[PDB]
């Protein structure tokens, strides 16, 4: 089923994938994989790919932000980077395939809480993963492996030994890179690559670009219009404040951004965009000139947040004409 | 005409039957139902001995009280309950501050009557709006200033000149002229601009000491007391000051919306898109309210509690200001408000 039949704007950076109905996202996944040629290129079995994608979608829970629609929109951005940035000029085909597959699986079985929360609550996930770090990301990867090994879901089962091993190592590294702590950890290396210039002969640069691109996809809701950033802030903060409510109950001090009594959304949001999102799309711009508009949308969305911040102070009366609050 | 019939024929209820705390500074007259206010006016008049001392005709007094009440419209703040609450505070001053040591009986009577009448036919807009909107009131009075206040006074006289309502009609020519002059100065003194012009003279008066034998002192004291009555909602508890804030800004923001439709830029305190209520309230407490009650305390020591309540109410606004900034998400979990 052609990509062009979904919407004429599907491969544009202007397109908002969350506007696609959730019942159509699975075929949109197949259409993107076909449009990138990975089906014919790696001789993926069609019914297996079909069963795989349904398993991935079924593997997501329903918290406000970390759900299938997020995994879906992250994958679509990966497709957008393929179609708009000519990724084949920088990475091998298997690496692009791996990135896209990893985008689908990257938040599997997310519970709407961060890594710190898993450890503090002494969950099973923490017992299993806290000593290696990146608790939730190790779980996501493990859920992805458990899916691959379900009957009729292994899309790599015909791959050669070398290609099978490459896909698995790539998926692990890429899903692990989705811990923002990892991104911050490697930020200096990403800058160094961007300054010396990308070297496609350098396997180290391949890994680093894969990390940045993955991160760029995870944060891609910031690169659309105002409506998307506003809506996504609503979902993220609802999730944060729900975590903070659990922590307060445990007799723990939540961080400021998870404390609904104390959190000031405009400052948190502007800080997130100034100090995390923008420098990421700034690095992408340095490496890929065609990514310029991404960085420009983010900065523009940033200005919109500042221009709107004054609405968080109550001027005049509330609408009921009452001071009962 | 049954309201008049009952006011005249049922007899004046004893003031202590209204509430057990009726004569206390802590009492909040706005808790009295509006249907009970005319009789409470009669009760206060009786407890102060004015009806007997001035031989006020009962049918005339009843018609007068009802005509005054009906002379108020119903904007959110400047209505009959405001007038009633200002009168009641005048009464509190009488029962608590021993005013008969400072003022003649006729000045005290004039003060109370002036209180009932001081905001008559208020239309919910201020002096500046009368001039800018080219109102009939400004056509009559703008050249002299205190536009609304001149109108309130004029309305008071029109009620007195209504047949069967002149409660002063038997007074001598001298005493009649005296009452109407007192009402004029007192009602005109309810213009904040006037209060600000005489503030230094009030300060000097309280510094040198009140001289009962100084006519100018009597005049200054009357102005200060009238201003104290007009602002008296601030001397009650937090709930009163809060509710009163809501009424006043509802009235102010409505004016502001009109100025906007006329193509003028409204005062910040009138502008519902700019007004930040806690700052405006705190400023009013600091610059207007607190110094008035501090002067009252300087002249009458037993007024100390009034200043303390206003100072306390100013602290409460400071303590509550944080709630005007939205922390977390709004209650619907939506950023739809943008
Ligand atoms: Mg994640
Ligand atoms: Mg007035
Ligand atoms: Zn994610
Ligand atoms: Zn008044």
């Amino acid at each position: 089923q052609p990509v062009a039949a979904i919407d004429s704007n599907f491969a544009s950076f202007t397109y908002t994938p969350r506007s696609l109905p959730e019942d159509d996202t699975s075929m949109a996944i197949l259409s993107m994989l076909q449009d990138m040629n990975f089906i014919n290129n790696y001789k993926i079995d069609c019914p297996t790919l079909a069963r795989f994608c349904l398993m991935v979608k079924k593997g997501y829970r329903d918290p406000p932000y970390h759900n299938w629609m997020h995994a879906f929109s992250v994958s679509h951005f990966c497709y957008l980077l393929y179609k708009n940035l000519e990724l084949t000029n920088y990475l091998e085909d298997i690496e692009i395939f791996a990135l896209f597959i990893s985008c689908m699986c990257h938040d599997l079985d997310h519970r709407g809480t961060n890594n710190s929360f898993q450890v503090a609550s002494k969950s099973v996930l923490a017992a299993l993963y806290s000593s290696e770090g990146s608790v939730m990301e190790r779980h996501h990867f493990a859920q992805a492996i458990a899916i691959l090994n379900t009957h009729g879901c292994n899309i790599f089962d015909h791959f050669s030994r070398k290609d099978y091993q490459r896909m698995l190592d790539l998926m692990r590294d890429i899903i692990l890179a989705t811990d923002l702590a990892h991104h911050l950890r490697i930020f200096k290396d990403l800058q160094k690559m961007a300054e010396v210039g990308y070297d496609r002969n350098n396997k180290q640069h391949h890994r680093l670009l894969l990390c940045l691109l993955m991160t760029s996809c995870d944060l891609s809701d910031q690169t659309k219009g105002w409506k998307t950033t506003r809506k996504i802030a609503e979902l993220i903060y609802k999730e944060f404040f729900s975590q903070g409510d659990l922590e307060k109950a445990m007799g723990n001090r939540p961080m400021e951004m998870m404390d609904r009594e104390k959190a000031y959304i405009p400052e948190l949001q502007i800080s997130f965009m100034e100090h995390i999102a923008m420098p990421i799309y700034k690095l992408l711009q340095d490496l890929f000139p065609k990514a310029a508009e991404l960085y420009e949308r983010v900065a523009s969305n940033r200005e919109h947040w500042t221009k709107v911040s004054h609405k968080f102070t109550i001027r005049g009366l509330p609408s009921n004409n009452s001071l009962d609050f």
